[PDB]
């Protein structure tokens, strides 16, 4: 079989986000187009044919697909005909064309791969990792991604929700709600809404609580919560937290759970919330900024197609 991964037959690449990224919690889009034009000269793509491209790393951050090393994936050609198959191997992704390539005249494809990155840096000082990449296409031109590893100090805000995809379930995603982080001793119960936004559904039996208060912390399910500190309930899009305010005095209650997702195009997957309570100076709590109560997870799927005609 011949090897593509060197070959002039990629037509356009690019990474996004550009710039420098903050954290971990979005993927890093890598986008490239090709075609049976190699260096100006017609090929013909054979079952078995390949390329493979490789995520970009060093010593302490590394790329790799959000897939099981070995998942796969196929490439349609449309009525629907598998013209290729995609093979996730953390860093590495393997394309290779099958058996009904053989089918079209002019070959043509797009693949959108997304990305994850780990940072074992622990430094105290703030550092930047530059990973320029041509995702091992010698053919192309690297373009510079800039990672920020940030350093480790030698939290006052009282809520706050953060996201982001699953690595160990194709499609989902976890999320966290932490309330009382300060540990305050509130003045009046504390009640949070939380509505799961379009294209994602929260998933059945994912709810746990990390209860932390006078120096010890217990995980527990949404059930023992329900028996011993408050209510959680959840109706459709809408799961909502209730604490009695004796029982989110100094405790820091951390509601985790999953979401996952329905319509595999939506271009971000959202969750807002709001919160009232009051604080422990007595006062009404309704201003809290959305950049705290709302969030989202830009979308994870891998996707690639391809074209030509018989």
């Amino acid at each position: 079989a011949k090897d593509y991964t060197n070959e002039a037959i990629f037509t356009q690449f690019d990474v996004n986000p550009k710039g420098l990224i903050n954290n971990p919690s979005q993927p890093i889009e890598f986008n490239l187009a090709f075609s049976d034009m190699n260096n100006g000269q017609k090929v013909k793509f054979k079952p078995g044919d390949f390329f493979d491209l490789t995520l970009p790393s060093n010593d302490e951050v590394s790329l790799r697909s959000l897939r099981a090393m070995g998942s796969k994936m196929p490439v349609l050609a449309k009525k629907e005909i598998t013209l290729g198959e995609l093979t996730f191997n953390g860093s590495h992704i393997h394309f290779e064309f099958m058996e009904d390539v053989l089918q079209l005249e002019n070959v043509t494809g797009t693949i959108n791969l997304k990305s994850v990155y780990d940072n074992a840096y622990r430094g105290e000082d703030d550092k930047i990792a530059e990973l320029p990449t041509n995702l091992g296409l010698g053919s192309l031109d690297k373009q510079m991604i800039t990672i920020s590893q940030p350093g480790t100090p030698t939290s006052p805000i009282f809520y706050w929700k953060t996201g982001t995809f699953s690595t160990e379930v194709h499609g989902d995603m976890n999320w966290w709600l932490n309330i009382n982080s300060p540990k305050e001793a509130v003045q009046s119960d504390v009640k949070v809404i939380d509505t799961i936004g379009e294209g994602h559904k929260l998933v059945d039996g994912s709810i746990m609580v990390d209860v932390e208060a006078n120096g010890e912390l217990k995980h527990i399910s949404a059930e023992a919560f329900n028996k011993e500190y408050g209510t959680i309930t959840v109706e459709g899009q809408v799961l909502t937290v209730m604490i009695p305010k004796e029982k989110a005095a100094k405790t820091t209650f951390t509601v985790t759970y999953d979401t996952r997702a329905f319509d595999k195009k939506l271009e971000n997957y959202k969750n807002s919330s709001t919160i009232e309570y009051k604080d422990e100076s007595g006062n009404l709590v309704t201003d809290t900024p959305k950049h705290y109560t709302d969030t989202s997870v830009v979308n994870m799927f891998d996707d690639a197609t391809i074209g030509g005609e018989m």
